[PDB]
């Protein structure tokens, strides 16, 4: 959805 | 004003 | 995205 | 570590 | 500093 | 940010 | 005007 | 001086 | 197993 | 993993 | 062991 | 971290 | 087996 | 001294 | 450190 | 025989 | 981590 | 020891 | 099977 | 052994 | 007969 | 799977 | 079989 | 007369 | 491992 | 006549 | 296969 | 057939 500082999935 | 129908999914 | 049957042992 | 999805017969 | 629109330092 | 890294984005 | 991640005057 | 009448948005 | 950081084993 | 007759990890 | 249709030792 | 920056030690 | 002898159909 | 992250002074 | 004359303001 | 620490697995 | 003499991982 | 079949120690 | 015998000082 | 490797020890 | 170790007949 | 219609004796 | 001082067959 | 293994007789 | 005796001072 | 001190260990 | 009136004695 | 007039030891 949303990495500020990341995002998995 | 972004992007709107930005389904992240 | 990980969207199957997963072990992570 | 054997594991993972098998399908078996 | 994430701007959407725009930002300044 | 000062003596830091940082991303802010 | 001292900032340490921004002045702005 | 950040000096300004101006608008935003 | 899964380590995350670290595995030892 | 000591298998005295088979292991399979 | 017997595998009939197939043994795993 | 797994998915964070680290500096330690 | 371990220490002993065996036959494998 | 020993300031782990930071020392200022 | 910093120390002696200084002012930050 | 053995006689030693001997860790098996 | 910051390990003193010896580190591990 | 004396083992008929098979001596480990 | 990380570390069986060993001596840290 | 009749049919069967047998030891004498 | 089927016989996993002997068959006489 | 397995053979059928073996006739054993 | 096993014998001694002695066996037979 | 018969002996599977050892006929003295 | 570590030795001191150092003024961080 | 196995006559003996024997140690076997 | 040792089939025929086999006297074994 | 065996001849049995014997001394064993």
């Amino acid at each position: 959805g949303f990495g500020g500082n990341d995002n998995f999935g």
